[PDB]
């Protein structure tokens, strides 16, 4: 806002013209501190990701630096909001805020991943200026990961009446949904209302489930409760129930979304409208066959994901969101796990609408600080929460730790794609000292979880579980005893059987799998020179699996509910194998800035494991891809200059070919069946039997040629069960590779050709370099520059190359692997964007981007 | 007095000398002019005329350019619909700018009004009252037509303000004129002359301040002369003084002796204008 | 080149970038689109067909409104005779607006040529080589006939032009088609495609500007994108282009192997209309 009146919306966009600056000597949250010479700023924000790399920071966290940094809006708010309640919301701010309005300290905010809020109703200026002014302090090193710093999420203002529904005040129960389901559906509400009046109000509630967006017209269950007198300053939970009629329900094909709108009157007119997204659905997890989702077995094809966005740094942007979402459901993914801490409300919001299930982690340590972060939030977690300090959200009783684990359910306790609440990971690791206080601080959590949410199971991802530690045995069955899940990090084929042998009664999964590393577009090698790593399937960390090997332990085994994997995105930060946990560089300089552990890199192009993944995962697609690329100086030349050649598919056969260069005529290489297997549950997956099976029965899951090098094309015809091919259309993954000239030509290529002119939304603009006949060179690595002309600007490049250094708002960067991304971000005036790639000696691509203003 | 924002509670001038003297919170300048806001006011609170006027005034150096040299182009008008209209200097052609249609409110007790709901409109509500069109600046016309809700033309000769605006020429010519050309004599009565600047084809030059001269002979006296200017320090009681936005004003009164009145308003380079006042006597 | 009247003979843009880039000389625009006057042309020179055109097109946005609210309508034609009709919108009965004939006129050497020889005749006399009327603006379809000398009616099927201009509704589909549906696959023969903005009922949109985008695949590929106006920049080797007054077109080129060329033109919030393209072997 420049101005606050009525009537923007009850909750309203807070995001723009806010001024910022980066001093750790500067105090400014006076309102007549001159700020003129500050940068200018819409949020959401990352400080880290606009300074430079640094031999003094920590491999860890992408040896960036944190930092004071200070953000200074001023705004009017008019007088026609007199007897108005305001307040404002952060979804995230990493870390240590405090946040003063007119000169008033309010309090502050250790966390840099859970959504907090402040009132300001008591020090506004009505008819005036106003200022808000935020203090962040990530002072480092505060974390395992790139954690970036800042504002990095939206924020809002919320407006109401006096009387009003409470921040985050509406909880839904529908208990008997699976009995009840395709009939009247009894919904159990309990609504928080609060009197900020000097009157006593008889309040009645009148509220509406219908279809989201969506009007009342359609709604399918309605009440009105008895009036209930709350007095002046005072709040009540106000109990109702709504009867629905027959309500869709929300699957992963079909994500039905409704509305529940509370209207709160007193006497006889509404003075508040509070509206919560919902869907009904139900699950449940058992020890011996795993999860169900209404009623039907599913099983958890899941990742594990870290919150940035690349080169946006960890600025939340939804769009940039909805694409990784996007292009993880495209592998097949169904489920989510937020490692380690809260996720941006803007995730939780896509996965509602997109069919995808998230376990929700809150904490990564707990009251122990890990690998030598002694200002994580292992210092803050047991902390008690000064009586001054107004910051809201969760309950303020207890410690820290208890307000981010309220505060995180409060926001997202009626989103039906959240499953469960994670409440840790890897507590016990990395750490100092005695582990004996584990147990019944892991109590103590799970213990809160249930008092704030009995509707969801809670667990955790522990790795002590394989190393059968007696606090994880206790910790497992405390979960158990309440009705939570069990997730162990890191277990194989044989550990999975132990646990399960040692511990019947724990329902179990895979909370954290594989830990594969490798670059994008790597085969001059097969197995784990020039920091970067091969992208055939045989290369993971010591304690982690190749992708082959960890999903082919959890689909035999029922009682393994699922996986996630880490991770679907590579992240920045945590360049294992060239991590290092204290200070200075690993390797020569320019080091590894970013992880090798995602099937998808940081710019979102897939590495070859994806088709893996596809032909394991994705039932709404057929794959069929080959690697590696096929030109004399990127194979790896075995015994006999034989190349193994790999083919990831769900086809029941596989018929292999090779074309001479100059030739139309293929010959035939070879030609393999699969054999479908069957687990008790009803799960089907294929392996490869025939008698040139490799040795190591994981590897069997796809198929491997050895072929002798020769300039030209290796390609592959798919068939199914009944012997008729399979497509190209309908096929996903290169089913050709070919020798390529040298680079000649770029190909630009933007995902969406039309976006909103909101200052907000994002188009994606892939540039490939290819040779004269379009075909994308592997190794390029050509510098491209972009332009861009019109209604909109660049917001990042990037290639996903762990080494480069070079400035992601930069206009320039150099391709990895024959690929570089460009991001134009769209403003505020509906409009065209014209983007054109160049480099030296190539030809140029443009591509047209159209904005369209907000209705 | 009251010169707000130049006001002064105490002694001392407030500005550089001559400081504002009068107020400008006047719908209606001291002269008796209307201000633009004055049709405001009419389309909202006179319901035995019709209004439809516009503003800017269309010249070069006196309208402002905002993004895209667009100008605020802004219509108060009272009717249902109104089409806006372009035509370029020199031509007989307009074409549609632009079209926009109010929405009619009632209250609990009757009263009715109107606001401007559509896509475009502005983000503060009160705004909605009237019209608000951004037009790339060129020279030549903007005219306006106003319809009723049948879409039925509501005509000019039923419409008070300005419907169109125009790119003026040079000051050209004075033209006065007496809102009553008979008065009574009794040594009291008034008639009050407007003067306008206006070049060649009697379009009102809207910067004007042409220095014009009054000459009163016959059966009156002048006894006022007027710009509604509050920096403006000359005599009340001169024959002259500088135009102001294109007008000025020259108050006359009569005497006890029935006659006639022979006022000229001259300006240096410009066409003269004459009015006569008779005037009549008292049984 | 040569964009007169923003011509240019040194370095540097005239007026604001983009600035006009191709000519306005042409009677047919660069796409192969024809401007009006071509039909005033065929009018003239064409003595293998018929010829009855009237411009302008019929929508309240892109008219000229004289004195009266008065359209100049004119019509191009070799008949001896038009009658000139309208239609409200709504209605399926038309009226008699007006009616002319020329005059035959014969040189020396016995070339002939028609001249309106009217009361109402233009003082200009060129101007009579063509037909006007200035008919006030209201919605629906102005339409023409033509007779010949012996009064008989010439039929739409022997006679090119547009016959008849309606008021249409907003841009609703893309109408695709190919000037040649079969062509030769030697890698050098072209097919133009046409596309056409128009409303739900087929009428072209007059002043439809919609980026179009060409999705071709088969044994083809596209080679140019054009609209004929003179300030667009926009690469000619794009796949997408902005419609401009209704129309766009896509150039496609066959390949060496005989087979068929499928193009699919789209648009956001338009139906789109796709065409396949016959390619044959060199014999
Ligand atoms: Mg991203
Ligand atoms: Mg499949
Ligand atoms: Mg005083
Ligand atoms: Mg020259
Ligand atoms: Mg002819
Ligand atoms: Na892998
Ligand atoms: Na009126
Ligand atoms: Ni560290």
């Amino acid at each position: 806002s420049s101005a606050v009146d009525s009537k923007q919306n009850r909750t309203s966009d807070f995001d723009a013209n806010w001024k910022f600056m980066l001093s750790d000597s500067v105090q400014a949250q006076d309102p007549a501190f001159d700020d003129s010479a500050w940068q200018q700023v819409d949020l959401p924000h990352d400080y880290s990701i606009t300074q430079k790399y640094s031999q003094s920071n920590e491999a860890e966290s992408a040896y960036l630096p944190g930092g004071t940094g200070w953000y200074r809006k001023s705004f009017t708010i008019d007088r026609d909001l007199a007897g108005k309640r305001i307040a404002i919301n952060f979804d995230g701010v990493y870390m240590n805020a405090t946040v003063w309005f007119n000169g008033v300290k309010l309090g502050t905010h250790p966390y840099g991943y859970s959504p907090f809020s402040f009132d300001l109703t008591g020090n506004a200026k009505f008819g005036g200026e106003n200022t808000i002014v935020v203090k962040v302090e990530n002072r480092l090193p505060s974390s395992r990961w790139y954690s970036g710093s800042g504002i990095y999420r939206d924020v809002t203002l919320t407006v109401t009446d006096g009387v009003h529904v409470g921040n985050n005040g509406v909880a839904i129960k529908t208990p008997s949904l699976a009995t009840q389901n395709g009939g009247n559906v009894t919904m159990n509400l309990t609504t928080k209302v609060a009197n900020d009046t000097e009157a006593a109000a008889n309040i009645t509630l009148k509220q509406t489930v219908f279809p989201k967006g969506g009007k009342t017209d359609a709604a399918i269950g309605t009440v009105t409760t008895a009036s209930k007198s709350i007095a002046a300053g005072a709040s009540a939970d106000v109990t109702s129930t709504i009867t629905a009629a027959s309500p869709k329900l929300w699957s992963i094909k079909n994500p039905n979304l409704y509305t529940v709108r509370t209207e709160v009157l007193n006497g006889d007119t509404v003075l508040d409208t509070y509206d919560t997204e919902y869907g009904f659905r139900w699950t449940g997890f058992d020890a011996t066959s795993g999860f169900s989702l209404n009623g039907e077995k599913v099983k958890l094809k899941g990742v594990s994901m870290h919150h940035d966005q690349g080169s946006l740094g960890a600025v939340a942007n939804r769009r940039a969101i909805e694409r990784q979402v996007e292009i993880l459901q495209k592998m097949g993914v169904n489920s989510i796990r937020t490692t380690h801490n809260p996720a941006a409300k803007a995730l939780i919001d896509v996965c509602n609408e997109k069919g995808v299930l998230v376990v929700e982690e809150v904490f990564d340590m707990w009251n122990r600080s890990k690998n030598g972060n002694t200002e994580d939030y292992g210092k803050w977690f047991g902390q008690t929460i000064a009586g001054d300090n107004a910051v809201l959200g969760g309950d303020k009783d207890e410690t820290w730790a208890k307000f981010d684990l309220t505060s995180t359910i409060n926001r997202d306790r009626n989103a039906p794609s959240v499953i469960m609440w994670s409440l840790g990971n890897e507590m016990m690791e990395g750490i100092s000292g005695s582990v004996s206080d584990f147990p019944a601080t892991s109590a103590k959590l799970v213990a809160w979880t249930k008092a704030a949410d009995s509707t969801r199971p809670m667990t955790y991802g522990d790795n002590k579980i394989k190393a059968n530690w007696n606090e994880s045995n206790t910790m497992g069955d405390n979960l158990t005893a309440n009705g939570g899940v069990v997730g162990t990090n890191y277990s194989d084929g044989a550990n999975y059987d132990k646990i399960r042998t040692t511990h019947p009664s724990w329902a179990i999964y895979g909370s954290e799998t594989a830990s594969a590393i490798n670059s994008r577009g790597i085969y001059n090698r097969t197995t784990g020179s020039d920091k970067q790593l091969t992208s055939y399937d045989n290369s993971a960390v010591g304690w982690g699996a190749v992708a082959s090997s960890a999903w082919y332990d959890v689909v035999q085994r029922d009682f393994v509910a699922g996986t996630y994997v880490w991770t679907g995105f590579d992240y920045l930060g945590e360049p294992t194998p060239w991590n290092g946990t204290g200070s200075g560089a690993v390797g020569s300089w320019p080091s590894p800035k970013n992880s090798y552990f995602g099937i998808v890199d940081t710019a979102g192009f897939p590495k070859d494991t994806y088709y893996f993944y596809q032909s394991q995962w994705n039932d709404d697609v057929h794959t069929l891809h080959i690697l590696p690329a096929w030109n004399e100086n990127v194979v790896a030349k075995g015994s006999g200059n034989k190349v193994p050649v790999v083919v990831y598919t769900d086809a029941a056969k596989v018929k292999l070919y090779f074309t001479p260069k100059g030739s139309t005529e293929k010959r035939l290489i070879g030609e393999k069946s699969f054999t479908k297997k069957t687990t008790a549950a009803g799960y089907t997956y294929q392996v490869y039997e025939g008698t040139d099976k490799d040795s190591t029965a994981h590897k069997n899951m796809y198929l491997t040629w050895n072929v002798p090098w020769a300039e030209g094309t290796i390609s592959a015809e798919a068939y199914d069960e009944n012997n008729r091919l399979i497509p190209e259309g309908s096929t996903e993954g290169n089913a050709s590779v070919t020798t390529t000239g040298k680079a000649a030509k770029l190909k630009a290529d933007a995902d969406r050709k039309t976006i909103t002119a909101d200052g907000k939304d994002l188009s994606y603009i892939e540039v490939d370099v290819t040779d004269a006949n379009g075909h994308i060179v592997p190794d390029a690595a050509n510098r491209v520059t972009f332009d861009v002309k019109g209604a909109g600007k660049l917001v990042g490049v990037d290639n996903g190359s762990s080494p480069d250094h070079d400035s992601y708002q930069a206009d320039n960067r150099k391709a990895f692997s024959g690929k570089v991304l460009a991001i134009v971000q769209s403003t505020k005036e509906a409009g065209e964007i014209t983007v054109t790639a160049k480099a030296d000696g190539l030809q140029s691509s443009t591509v047209k981007i159209a904005t369209t203003a907000v209705p």
